[PDB]
């Protein structure tokens, strides 16, 4: 089948999926199966649509036709009336001026985003009486302007009795389109120019659950996007008796509305509100009072970020006592509340929130913060202490103290006292210049993850991190400052004292010398050593560091890549861990990789040599390794394989030679006896010349079921002559 | 003259200087003038020396032979005895094991640095009875080891009655070389392994002026170099009665000696001490006491940097009251004294030093610092407030407040109050995100320079920097954050209100759009606009921003380079300042730079088109411009000049076509009537093919006096065949 689009079959789901994503077709291809259900026609060069485009396809329930656009796109009349079983259609980014007509009554979803439709009338919506979801957003804003306000005729959406989802974002709307259908459940009116809300705007939405009114009359100070604030810097005028009929409301986003007060009368009728967004407002004084929090006992999320007032640097964080009424609160982000010093009793209202897990306090420029005050927030899961200026992922491991990008330049044992419950500690970006001695992280008895990346660490002692008995993952990446120095001791055998260490990231360290001859660990299984200098360590005639990873008995993941290795000295594979399982040598510069030495690795399965400068493939992979399964030779320089490349290599299950200079592949090197089990195989972006010398290649590539991606677009033919750019399956 | 080395003549001085710096010679060339005075033989591949090397050269006064080394250098006996008028000699970095013998008595200077001389005896210094300066440093240290202690026989240097300067730095010295000659004036004994000083070491040095004992018993914590601290972390043991005979001592450097106390008895006899270095020590407690400062009334410089105690973060700087006894103090470095808060009265001892000019307080991690306290240090010249974490060149303009790389994230008018005397304000690296309004820098009435580079500026108002009435130079470079945003207003006409602005740096801003059509200034003379995007501003069919620089009437130097300009639209030269004098378009990417429009610039003199992708030179430079004199077409892609390039063009004074693909140059395009006035001309690293078609080129290049640098090494010949790599003067 010469279809250039992927096909997926789910007989239980009776769905046949044909997707042509980013394939640059100029017309709908012929031969599309009649039993397809999901059709994708995203970014492409399709000129227009016609009734013959979907002539014989009656079992279609989905058409994805997003962002296809010399001029705009035109749709013929009765272009979709023959799609009786149609249920969803995307027409986003097509520069359509008006809603297409003739759509089947069975249509359930319709997306018209990023178009030029700025006028909505009842007559054009008469055919959408059974629609469920309508996406009419992004029709008039700074990225795609229309220079006029959105026009809604009276009761345009009223007769859409089945409508539940309606998004009118980024549409230059001035007033709420009354009257909306009573069956609405999600209303997205955010990022518009609606300046006032009427009391008769939401009388009939009794089933509404999500209401987004974000960006109307926005806070435009230092805004990286074109936004027009309201007149006289007024907030979005919402009456007190506006959210009356909203009884099933669960999400209410009021982000960036320049709000100064939040009346408690707004939350009088919405009993089951779960998420409330109030970011980018002027509620810094309201946070001190926060009377409206007493009407939200079921609130789950509360975003109050970036509510600071300009030219004011507060001495303290003024949280109200009404924050204790948030019984069900879990996530509380109060970023952008810039203030000087964080004290112990400023978080007193949150001391009894049993369901509180995340406490975000980043981007506040906090200077003084006693970390011992967090011994009361042990039940929490994330304690965010981000880019603020405090001076002396991990979420799966337990309690997390994210101290990244602070002003900590040295570590004291007393600073981390009363923090034994910590399971992770993120110290990334602090630029700590310290020679570790094994006593800094003493109170961190239960620490399991320690992030020390983007710092200045000095491995002068092998007793570094010795007191982290329960540490499992250690990240000391991007500490290249002291490792770049030559002649000072670099004790790389500091991992011997770590009894339960499992993973070690120490990459991008520019390590070129080591006093310690070997690295020792009886529990390490993953070690990333990329972006370093093993060429000097494995220099010609230098056998000192050949067995650098031999003593890592349990090591199963070695990531020595980007290490400027022009060649591997003969003998390094003898000094490799016995239990090495997956290996990576990507982006190294490897000129010649010897293959018969791979027999010493009797457990390797995923040798990775992507983005290398190799030239020759092994003579016989079976004689090389008896367990290698997942070869990755992407972006290599290979011109032709061996006559018996995959002979007797039954254990292979993955192969990758994409982006090479290969010319021809014959049968005797690729027997089907092996190819029947290959789960994956890549041979695209290479230099196949499609002459008559590859009759078997032509026959096999278009008649086997071996998975080869991009078999009709990216894997082309270089010759001869008129056969330039030919598809390997079109031969 | 085919000498590949430059020649300089000073008849009044009677020096003829020949220099072969970095010219890779294998042997001293023949034909060297007999009347030469200075000979330079720096880094090269010279195998050895012979008496015939300087056979007939009797008027030689200077020979330079630094860092020329299959094996080391070999010097034959009597290799310098024939140099009667020899006066100075350099043999640095030649791997010599012993001092060469046979040197003339008339030698005044002898440098033997970076060699392998680790043993000094009286017999080999017997010939140096008239030496004045001796540089025996860098003989045994971590970059060039010798694995043994530096050994000197007793009274080896004693009989050198004329010795004045002796540098034994980085030589693995253990004990001072008693007894030194009594006429010593400069002793550089720093960076050694001397742990003890005896009271009988400096008895005869009563004309000594500089004593360097830095790096002995060093402080090796966070040391980026291999340094060995002494036993028990002891300081350099100096007796109290050690600096007794030293009476004319002017400079005493004790940097990195791990000193804990500085007894006042040391400074009892040195009355005229001017510079005192005490950096990288443990004198944090001594600074609080500092009793020794009462014995230095003539001290000019006092370096007390990096005296912090480990794991100690002080709350304040404890400066002693004895700092007021430094009557003549001008220079003061107190960096590395890391502490929390800088208060007003902490600098009270410095309030009465009339000669104090600079006060450096960086690398201290100061958090709270009221900038209004510096209204007392008006007589100062530089107030360094660098990488410290304070939160809310210049030296030729007057008072400087260097607030670079601080923790200031917004600017208040009250913060800079009482700082009207400021002539500079360096706010670079603070990453201030602010929309300037014209009231932030209000108290800065007399500000003449403002560095605001590496920040986040938002040109939303044209009134930015309006209150800086006396501002002359403005630096807003590397503010690409908000300028990268598309659609927001960028008022580039903010310079109209600056009446006396003279220079403007606004580079690396990635500016792609501008609401303002033109830039206005009646006094701007220099404008640097590199690292921006003028290709989109001058996009095809976009005539909005063609006259962006017309209204800069007084502009005389424009720096629109690295701006991704593939081509200049026809008409931009019609939109240029009338008084434009210097112009730069380097590293842009000009595919075709027209020259006939250059007539519109009747004042241009330094059209700079280096590192571009031009192809064709103008037909006639005389018809192009009548005042151009400084072409720079370096690193261009030019293959041949036209037939009448410099025809009738007399006003040019500089020409640069280095690193091109030019092949042949004829006479009619380069008439000597023009070349007699060219001060400079570069034609190296090009692709001349030296066939028989260039007879005039061959004759002229080796018989004219037009200045052409690297005429024998870099400007080579591509052909034909055996003439590959031939020198243009060797033809
Ligand atoms: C193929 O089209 C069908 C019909 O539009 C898609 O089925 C919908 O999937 C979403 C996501 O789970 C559900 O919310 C809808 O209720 C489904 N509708 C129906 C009628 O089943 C299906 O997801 C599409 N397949 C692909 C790969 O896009
Ligand atoms: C949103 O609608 C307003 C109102 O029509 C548009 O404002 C017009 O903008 C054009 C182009 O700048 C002007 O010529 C008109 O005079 C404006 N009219 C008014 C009443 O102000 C605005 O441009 C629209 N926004 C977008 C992104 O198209
Ligand atoms: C420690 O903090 C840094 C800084 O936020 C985290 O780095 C970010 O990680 C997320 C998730 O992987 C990325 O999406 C961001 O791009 C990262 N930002 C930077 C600047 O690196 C880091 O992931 C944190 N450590 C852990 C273990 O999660
Ligand atoms: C050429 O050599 C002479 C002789 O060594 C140099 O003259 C010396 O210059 C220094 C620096 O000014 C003085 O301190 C010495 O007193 C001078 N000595 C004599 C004997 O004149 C001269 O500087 C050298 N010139 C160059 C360009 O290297
Ligand atoms: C400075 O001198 C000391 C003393 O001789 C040298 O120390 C020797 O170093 C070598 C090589 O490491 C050892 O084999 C010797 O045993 C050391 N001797 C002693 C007495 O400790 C030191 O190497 C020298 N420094 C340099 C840079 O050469
Ligand atoms: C403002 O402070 C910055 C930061 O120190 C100065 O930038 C340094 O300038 C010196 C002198 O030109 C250079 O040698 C350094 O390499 C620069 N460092 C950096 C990080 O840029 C800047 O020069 C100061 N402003 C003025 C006018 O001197
Ligand atoms: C959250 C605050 C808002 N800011 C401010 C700008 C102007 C002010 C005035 N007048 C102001 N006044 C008080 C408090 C904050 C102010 C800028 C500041 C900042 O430095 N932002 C960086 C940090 N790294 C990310 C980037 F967003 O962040
Ligand atoms: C000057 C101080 C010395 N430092 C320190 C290291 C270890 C300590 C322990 N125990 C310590 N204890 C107290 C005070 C400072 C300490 C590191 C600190 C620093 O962050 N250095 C960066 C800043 N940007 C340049 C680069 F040098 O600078
Ligand atoms: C019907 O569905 C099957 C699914 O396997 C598909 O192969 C076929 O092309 C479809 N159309 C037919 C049978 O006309
Ligand atoms: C905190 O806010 C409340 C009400 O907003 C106010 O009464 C109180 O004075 C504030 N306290 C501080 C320290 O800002
Ligand atoms: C931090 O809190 C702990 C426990 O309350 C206390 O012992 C310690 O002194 C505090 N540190 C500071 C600097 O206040
Ligand atoms: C690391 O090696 C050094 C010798 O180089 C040794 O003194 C030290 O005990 C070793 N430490 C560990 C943890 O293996
Ligand atoms: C090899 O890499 C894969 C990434 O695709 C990883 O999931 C696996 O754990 C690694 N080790 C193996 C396959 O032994
Ligand atoms: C003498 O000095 C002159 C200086 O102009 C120089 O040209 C000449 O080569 C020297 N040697 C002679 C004249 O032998
Ligand atoms: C300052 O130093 C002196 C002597 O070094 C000491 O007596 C005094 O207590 C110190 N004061 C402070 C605040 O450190
Ligand atoms: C800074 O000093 C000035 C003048 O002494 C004073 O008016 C101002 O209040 C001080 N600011 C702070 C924060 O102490
Ligand atoms: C800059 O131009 C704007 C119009 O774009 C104008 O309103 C403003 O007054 C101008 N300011 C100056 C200083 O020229
Ligand atoms: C142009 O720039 C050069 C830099 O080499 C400078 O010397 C000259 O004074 C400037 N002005 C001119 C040539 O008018």
């Amino acid at each position: 089948k010469t279809l250039p689009c992927d096909v997926t079959l789910d007989v239980s789901k009776n769905h046949v999926i044909v997707d042509c994503t980013d394939k640059h077709l100029t017309e709908i291809p012929g031969g599309i199966p009649t039993n397809t259900t999901n059709l994708t026609l995203t970014i492409n060069h399709i000129p227009d649509i016609s009734p013959a485009s979907f002539h014989r396809l009656v079992h279609l329930v989905e058409i994805d036709f997003r962002c296809n656009c010399p001029r705009r796109l035109q749709i013929k009349p009765r272009s979709f009336s023959g799609l009786t079983y149609l249920k969803s259609l995307y027409l986003d980014g097509n520069q359509l001026l008006e809603i297409p007509q003739g759509l089947p009554p069975s249509l359930q979803l319709l997306s018209l985003e990023a178009n030029n439709i700025f006028s909505i009338r009842k007559e054009q919506l008469t055919e959408l009486a059974n629609i469920e979801i309508l996406y009419l957003g992004q029709n008039c804003y700074y990225r795609n302007p229309c220079y006029v306000s959105y026009s809604i005729e009276k009761d345009a959406f009223l007769n859409l009795t089945k409508l539940k989802v309606l998004s009118l974002k980024d549409n230059n709307v001035t007033t709420v389109p009354t009257v909306l259908p009573s069956t609405l459940t999600e209303l997205y009116l955010y990022n518009n120019m609606i300046a006032e809300i009427q009391e008769d705007d939401f009388n009939n939405l009794n089933q509404l659950q999500i209401l987004d009114l974000s960006g109307n009359c926005p806070r435009c100070y230092n805004a990286p996007f074109p936004c027009t604030p309201c007149k006289n810097n007024s907030p979005l005028q919402i009456p007190v008796n506006a959210f009356d009929a909203l009884t099933e409301l669960k999400v209410l986003r009021l982000h960036s509305n320049s709000l100064q007060h939040v009346p408690p009368r707004w939350f009088k009728n919405i009993n089951n509100l779960q998420e409330l967004d109030l970011s980018q407002n002027f509620l810094a004084k309201e946070i001190g009072d926060a009377k409206f929090l007493h009407f939200l006992p079921n609130l789950i999320q509360l975003d109050l970020s970036f509510n600071f007032e300009l030219q004011v640097y507060r001495a303290s964080m003024n949280l109200s006592q009404a924050f204790s009424s948030l019984k069900s609160l879990k996530i509380l982000r109060i970023r952008g509340y810039v203030f000087k010093e964080l004290k112990s009793f400023q978080l007193s209202p949150l001391h009894n929130l049993q369901n509180l897990e995340v406490l975000d306090l980043g981007t506040n420029f906090i200077k003084i913060a006693n970390l011992s005050m967090f011994k009361q927030f042990k039940r929490l899961k994330v304690i965010d202490l981000s880019v603020n200026k405090i001076s002396p992922s991990c979420y799966k491991y337990g309690q997390t103290l994210d101290l990244s990008k602070n002003s900590i330049f040295f570590i004291k044992s007393s600073d981390f006292q009363h923090l034994s419950f910590l399971k992770c500690l993120n110290l990334s970006g602090n630029l700590i210049s310290q020679t570790l001695n094994g006593s800094e992280f003493q109170p961190l008895a239960e620490l399991r993850y320690l992030d020390f990346s983007n710092n200045r660490l000095d491995l002068l002692h092998s007793t570094a991190f010795e007191e982290l008995r329960k540490l499992e993952v250690l990240d000391i990446s991007s500490n290249s400052h002291y490792f770049q120095s030559e002649g000072i001791t670099h004790m790389l055998n500091f991992t011997k004292n770590l009894k339960v260490l499992q993973k070690l990231m120490m990459n991008d360290n520019d390590i070129s010398s080591s006093t310690s001859r070997t690295m020792e660990s009886e529990s390490l299984r993953t070690l990333e050593f990329r972006g370093n200098h093993l060429d000097v360590l494995w220099r010609d005639g230098d056998n000192r560091y050949l067995q650098l990873f031999k003593n890592l008995l349990k090591l199963e993941e070695l990531d020595i890549s980007k290490n400027s290795l022009s060649f591997l000295p003969s003998g390094v594979f003898d000094g490799m861990p016995p239990n090495l399982k997956n290996l990576s040598l990507a982006k190294n510069g490897l000129k010649s990789f010897i293959w018969e030495k791979l027999r010493y690795l009797k457990n390797l399965e995923t040798l990775d040599l992507s983005h290398n400068q190799l030239t020759t493939v092994p003579e016989r992979l079976s004689n090389c390794s008896r367990s290698l399964k997942n070869l990755i030779l992407k972006n290599n320089q290979i011109r032709s394989l061996t006559k018996y490349f995959l002979q007797d290599a039954f254990q292979l299950r993955y192969l990758d030679l994409s982006s090479n200079k290969i010319q021809m592949i014959q049968k005797t090197s690729f027997p089907e006896n092996v190819l029947n089990n290959l789960k994956m195989l890549l041979l695209h972006h290479n230099r196949f010349l499609c002459t008559c010398d590859a009759v078997w290649f032509v026959w096999w590539v278009q008649h086997t079921e071996v998975t080869i991606p991009y078999l009709a677009t990216d894997v082309t033919c270089v010759g001869p002559g008129a056969h330039k750019g030919q598809s390997v399956i079109s031969l």
